[PDB]
């Protein structure tokens, strides 16, 4: 499923990231954006033959199981074929405990790179939330 910018946001604040560990919810649009073009489907392999996965590219050295990452944790303790439901559910859970995990919202290098100290307020103006 490919969400729009308002149903993804809506969806966001609706599972509880609005303002999870002090993020406002335009951070959390605007890293779904960067990483997936608001894509649940979207995936990406790694140099070091991890994989990326949904809407928020969650890896899976480190939060999900996909059978082929050998040595890597299992963080979210879910197959990271269910980070590509169009349910985000999964995706907004796992998320939930990267961020809380020390690094905040770093661990999203698209983040870090395109929205960390811009106007994320932007992502979320003209939606009824
Ligand atoms: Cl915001
Ligand atoms: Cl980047
Ligand atoms: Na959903």
């Amino acid at each position: 499923k490919v969400f729009g910018r308002c149903e993804l946001a809506a969806a966001m604040k609706r599972h509880g990231l609005d303002n999870y560990r002090g993020y406002s919810l335009g951070n959390w649009v605007c890293a779904a954006k960067f990483e997936s073009n608001f894509n649940t489907q979207a995936t990406n392999r790694n140099t070091d033959g991890s994989t990326d996965y949904g809407i928020l590219q969650i890896n899976s050295r480190w939060w999900c199981n996909d059978g082929r990452t050998p040595g890597s944790r299992n963080l979210c303790n879910i197959p990271c074929s269910a980070l590509l439901s169009s349910d985000i559910t999964a995706s907004v859970n796992c998320a939930k405990k990267i961020v809380s995990d020390g690094n905040g919202m770093n661990a999203w290098v698209a983040w870090r790179n395109r929205c960390k100290g811009t106007d994320v307020q932007a992502w979320i103006r003209g939606c009824r939330l």
